[PDB]
């Protein structure tokens, strides 16, 4: 079996990519953030705190015929942003782009934090990482991949979001009409439970590639590109009048500057990532000042290679019994 669901960014910037996701009988659908840096599928629901709900589409349990209340069975989650959400566990039907899992563990939540009720576009998550972060207790649940692997054509799916644009999320199969080139894949240490790979090296502009090993993350449900502090200042150097802001929370740019390109290896292949893809705008409403969209790692511990890096690219995330991640231009 296969799977294909349009994704689409949830506001002007591209903070996050929205995917509609069908879930109970009948079909609720609600808009998730497919993030391949988390494995809980949670849910806004009837449960949820009232106060804390803000213009979501909520997942009635009680309204879906083949929803299962899992006994003794609760989730919670905090995020590397600093976000958080917890409830119980429901076991029902799952459809993304046609493809269907009967018994996923739908995480319900009873209490989320105040960004993600201040987000009314995205109605929850789905996590595409490995299940070993699955937070839900006593027993760990598997992700809707996990749970689809063995069905599918081919042990796999794609992440294709768009730059200011639609993009698909394609379970499954290859969809080579959507790159350009040869895919490229790399190793894949999955001891954190992420999809770990090895970066090459890097380039700024048409800059002289550096041949340097950056462990990171391929990353869909993180907006921006978190590189070491000696990249991320060898990149902002090159825009005139960037600096770090520690006011504002990193690297800012005047908003009048083209920001040059970015480009990182994946073994000998090389993706681009074009400047305006860096851009995330005035800090504040009406400022002159733009936020950017490459910063420093070294407050999270780890690079992650969010959005920025991954909307420059055709990106396959390889279950097969070694799990590699390929990456193509397009
Ligand atoms: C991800 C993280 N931080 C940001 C954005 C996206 C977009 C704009 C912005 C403006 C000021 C500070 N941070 C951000």
């Amino acid at each position: 079996s296969t799977g294909s669901a349009t994704t689409t960014p949830i506001d002007s910037l591209d903070d996050a990519y929205i995917t509609p996701v069908q879930i109970g009988t009948p079909a609720q659908t609600l808009n998730l953030d497919f993030d391949t840096g988390s494995s809980d599928l949670w849910v806004f629901s009837s449960e949820t705190t009232a106060s804390e709900v803000d213009g979501q589409t909520i997942y009635t349990p009680s309204k879906s015929t083949t929803a299962k209340l899992l006994s003794g069975a609760t989730w919670s989650i905090s995020y590397g942003d600093g976000s958080s959400s917890s409830g119980d566990v429901y076991t029902d039907t799952v459809s993304v782009g046609g493809l269907t899992v009967t018994g996923q563990a739908v995480e319900s939540a009873k209490k989320v934090s105040s960004s993600f009720t201040e987000d009314s576009t995205i109605d929850g998550l789905l996590g595409l990482a490995f299940s070993t972060l699955n937070t839900v207790s006593p027993t760990q649940q598997k992700t809707f991949f996990d749970n689809a692997k063995a069905s599918l054509d081919s042990p796999v799916f794609t992440a294709d979001l768009g730059y200011h644009a639609p993009g698909t999320y394609n379970f499954g199969f290859i969809d080579t009409t959507a790159y350009t080139g040869s895919i490229t894949y790399t190793a894949v240490s999955t001891k954190q439970g992420f999809w770990e790979w090895t970066s090459t090296g890097y380039a700024v502009g048409s800059g002289t590639f550096k041949s340097t090993s950056i462990d990171g993350i391929a990353d869909t449900g993180t907006t921006l590109l978190y590189l070491p502090a000696t990249v991320v200042s060898a990149y902002w150097a090159q825009v005139s009048g960037a600096k770090s802001s520690s006011s504002v929370g990193g690297y800012v740019f005047p908003c009048s500057a083209t920001l040059p390109s970015f480009t990182f290896g994946v073994g000998s292949a090389r993706i681009v990532i074009p400047g305006d893809y860096i851009d995330f705008g005035p800090i504040s409403t009406g400022s002159s000042s733009c936020f950017g969209g490459i910063q420093s790692s070294a407050g999270i511990g780890i690079n992650i290679f969010g959005d920025v890096a991954l909307k420059a690219a055709f990106v396959v995330f390889n279950g097969a019994t070694t799990p590699t991640l390929g990456f193509a231009s397009k």
